């Protein structure tokens, strides 16, 4: 069930869940999928993760328009790297409120990202305070503790048993933690099983660069990261 629309592919996991997908040709890797979320709530839409691009993101909105035809409330990104926060102008331009943990705001700038133009706070137990979060309805943020980067946050669709890690989580075939550069390798193993905990009915874990996969993919992502302790 791959829909294709301009160079994006949008699949649908749930009634009111879509995944979107954006490629980038990164050198040594041929084209890299990168993918976020669509949440249709009641007469809203809210997006989590831009595309790699703004030219990308804006044909995120279009495909929006022709499938949903309702407006987009809001969007909440995961962590300031490029997949995830390439395409923040182009939410701005289209009217729409960004919402990013304060961490990724304040990386945004030197990374060449646009910060959004809210920043989540987030209490003791890692659940968003919903003073920062408002109108966030079925989308469940949550702070797992620093892993691929120190800002990663993750999210769940409650009525659904879809949980989305971002770059947190590897695919259960994973032979690499990724990108170490910016990671945090003595929290990154108890940051993997924190997501896991706070989403522990979650069946379709959505991964960052490859399709939906298990809770897995969540155990085979914490088994590497405990290697690095
Ligand atoms: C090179 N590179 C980069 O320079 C940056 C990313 C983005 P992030 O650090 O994962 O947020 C990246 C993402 C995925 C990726 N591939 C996944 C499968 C093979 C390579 C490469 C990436
Ligand atoms: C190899 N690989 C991979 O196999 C996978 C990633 C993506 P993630 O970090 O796991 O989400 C990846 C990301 C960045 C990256 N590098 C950036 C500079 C050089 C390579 C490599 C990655
Ligand atoms: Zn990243
Ligand atoms: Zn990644």
């Amino acid at each position: 069930g791959d829909q294709r629309f301009g160079d994006l592919v949008f699949r649908q996991l749930a009634p009111n869940v879509w995944q979107h997908t954006s490629y980038l040709d990164m050198p040594g890797f041929g084209a890299v999928a990168s993918n976020g979320l669509i949440v249709r709530d009641g007469g809203r839409v809210l997006v989590v993760d831009t595309a790699w691009t703004d030219d990308q993101t804006a044909q995120i909105l279009n495909w929006i328009k022709q499938e949903i035809n309702l407006p987009v409330a809001l969007a909440v990104v995961t962590h300031a790297h490029q997949d995830k926060m390439g395409g923040m102008d182009a939410l701005h331009a289209a009217g729409i409120a960004t919402y990013a943990n304060a961490l990724s705001n304040q990386l945004a700038p030197q990374e060449g990202m646009v910060a959004a133009q809210h920043s989540l706070t987030f209490a003791a137990n890692g659940w968003v305070e919903p003073a920062t979060a408002p109108n966030f309805g079925p989308l469940k943020v949550f702070y797992p503790g620093p892993g691929h980067t120190s800002d990663n946050i993750t999210v769940g669709i409650d009525g659904t048993d879809i949980a989305f890690g971002g770059c947190l989580i590897k695919d259960s075939k994973a032979k690499s933690l990724g990108n170490l550069g910016d990671a945090d390798t003595e929290h990154y193993a108890a940051s993997a099983r924190a997501f896991g905990a706070a989403f522990p009915k979650a069946s379709m874990i959505v991964m960052s660069h490859s399709a939906p996969d298990s809770r897995a993919a969540i155990t085979h992502t914490a088994r590497m990261a405990d290697k690095l302790r």
